[PDB]
C-alpha cells in the first residue's frame, strides 16, 4: 500500500529530527501504513531551498512537510487546503493567531504544530555566585553582569568562558535575533504590518551598534558564525552566563549528563529601558500536506495525528517545545515538567512577528537583506547608522510593487 514520506525538522538540531521520525513511525505502526523520513539541513532557510526543489518539480516524493511560521505566504501554492478536512471545533483547539497565520487567501495551508519565542537562558548558580539576585531586565545590566562574571570565571581558569552567546550567523536565525534587538530598543518591527519600512531610525541603529559591541568582548568573536546549536553547545558545556535561544534548548540542558543540569532558568529577553516593549521573536512550525501528494487522505490523517493533543504533549514534556493548543498549557504533566511555560506564557502570547505577513511570498528576499545588513554590523564592516539606511533602501527595492 502507500508509503507516506515526511520531510520535517532536522537530526542536526537537538532531538527534533529523531523525535519527528519516531512520531511518524508510531503513526505508521498504529495505522498499518508504511512511512519514510527524509532528513533536512539544520537552518530553516536551507530547508526552504531544499523543499522548493521538490515543489518546483511537483514532486510526489514527499507527502508531508514541516514548514516554518514565516512560510505560508511563500508555500501556499504547494499546500493542500486543509480547511475541508477539519471541523470548526477541531480548528478552534489551536491558537487562533497561528491558524490565521497559516491561512493564506482562505487556504488553510497547514496545521499549527509547535510555537516558539526567543527567550533568555541564564546561569542561576553564577548569578548567585557573583551577588546578583535576578536576571537582567535591561541590555545594560546584561552587559554589566556578563563583564563581571566573565572576569571572575576567566581568573578562576575557565578559558572557554563567555558572557553571552546568540545566533550571529548570516541566516534566518539572525533576522530573529535582530528583530528582538531592534524592537526591544523601541526601533520598530523593521517592516511594519502596514507596509511602512521603518528600520531607518536611530533606535534601530543603536540596537545594532550595541550588538556589535558584544562581539569579541562578552560574546566570542566566532558568534558571527553561530546558529542555534553552536550557541547551545557553548552554553550547554557550562561556558556562557547567558544565551538567547528558543524553548527546545531547555530540555536538552536538563538531560542526564548535561554539565548545566539544574543550574539555569529562563526569562524574557532584556530591553533598552523600562518603557521599551519586551521582545520575543515569534517562531514555530506547522504541518503541511503537499499539493503533489498522491495520498492526500492518508497524509491528512498523519498530520492530524502529529498535531494531536498527545503528540504535542510528548513534544512539550520530552523536548520542551511549546504547544499550539491552549489546553496543554493547563495540563498538569506539561506544567510540572516545564513550569516556565506558565511563567512565560504572556511572553509567548506577545511575541513579535517577523514581517512575513506583509512581505508575503517575498519574505525570504526581505530576510536575506535584513540578515546580511545586520551581519555587516556584527562583523564591523558597517556602523548601525549606515546599515539601517542601506537596509531601508534594499527592502524598498524588494517590496516595490508588492501590496499585501
Ligand atoms: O526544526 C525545528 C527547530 O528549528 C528552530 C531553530 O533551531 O526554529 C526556530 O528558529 C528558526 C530560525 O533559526 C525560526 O525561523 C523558527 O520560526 C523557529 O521556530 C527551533 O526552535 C525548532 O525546535
Amino acid at each position: 500500500g502507500p508509503v507516506i514520506r515526511v520531510a520535517g525538522d532536522s537530526t542536526a538540531v537537538g532531538e527534533g529530527g529523531r523525535w519527528m521520525k519516531e512520531m511518524v513511525e508510531a503513526w505508521g505502526k498504529k495505522t498499518g501504513t508504511r512511512v519514510e523520513y527524509i532528513d533536512s539541513p539544520a537552518d530553516t532557510n536551507d530547508r526552504l531551498a531544499l523543499y522548493q526543489q521538490y515543489w518546483a518539480a511537483r514532486s510526489p516524493d514527499v507527502d508531508v512537510y514541516m514548514i516554518d511560521v514565516i512560510w505560508p505566504g511563500i508555500v501556499a501554492p504547494h499546500a493542500l487546503d486543509l480547511k475541508p478536512y477539519l471541523t470548526e471545533a477541531e480548528l478552534k483547539e489551536f491558537f487562533p493567531r497561528i491558524v490565521q497565520n497559516n491561512t493564506i487567501r482562505g487556504k488553510l495551508t497547514s496545521l499549527p504544530f509547535f510555537t516558539d519565542a526567543g527567550i533568555l537562558y541564564y546561569r542561576k548558580d553564577l548569578l548567585e555566585k557573583y551577588g546578583y539576585t535576578s536576571p537582567p531586565r535591561t541590555w545594560n545590566e546584561l552587559e554589566q553582569m556578563a563583564e563581571r562574571v566573565m572576569e571572575g570565571e576567566r581568573r578562576a581558569g575557565n578559558r572557554d568562558f563567555w558572557g553571552f552567546v546568540f545566533q550571529g550567523k548570516p541566516y534566518e536565525g539572525l533576522t530573529c535575533d535582530a528583530l528582538e534587538w531592534i524592537y526591544s530598543h523601541g526601533g520598530g518591527r523593521i517592516v511594519e504590518p502596514d507596509g511602512t519600512i521603518s528600520v531607518n531610525n536611530g533606535r534601530a541603529a543603536l540596537a545594532l551598534n550595541r550588538a556589535h559591541g558584544w562581539v569579541g568582548r562578552i560574546a566570542p568573536q566566532g558568534v558571527t558564525s553561530y546558529a542555534e546549536e553552536e550557541a547551545r553547545n557553548v552554553w550547554q558545556q557550562g561556558n556562557s552566563l547567558f544565551m538567547r535561544n528558543w524553548p527546545y534548548a531547555y530540555a536538552l540542558g536538563q538531560a542526564e549528563g548535561s554539565p548545566i543540569r539544574g543550574k539555569f532558568g529562563v526569562t524574557v529577553l532584556p530591553k533598552a529601558s523600562a518603557d521599551a516593549p519586551n521582545a520575543a521573536t515569534l517562531g514555530g512550525w506547522q504541518l503541511m500536506v503537499s499539493a503533489y501528494s498522491r495520498y492526500p487522505k492518508e497524509a491528512v490523517d498523519l498530520v492530524k495525528y502529529l498535531a494531536s493533543y498527545e503528540v504535542q504533549k510528548d513534544n512539550a514534556v520530552r523536548l520542551s517545545r511549546l504547544p499550539t493548543r491552549p489546553a496543554l498549557y493547563t495540563d498538569r504533566d506539561v506544567l510540572a515538567r516545564n513550569p516556565w511555560f506558565r511563567d512565560l506564557l504572556p511572553v509567548f502570547q506577545n511575541a513579535v512577528s517577523r514581517p512575513s505577513d506583509v512581505a508575503g511570498a517575498r519574505y525570504n528576499q526581505v530576510s536575506e537583506a535584513i540578515w546580511t545588513e545586520v551581519h555587516s554590523v556584527l562583523t564591523g564592516r558597517k556602523k548601525g547608522e549606515q546599515a539601517v539606511r542601506d537596509l531601508e533602501a534594499r527592502i524598498r527595492r524588494i517590496l516595490r510593487h508588492h501590496h499585501h
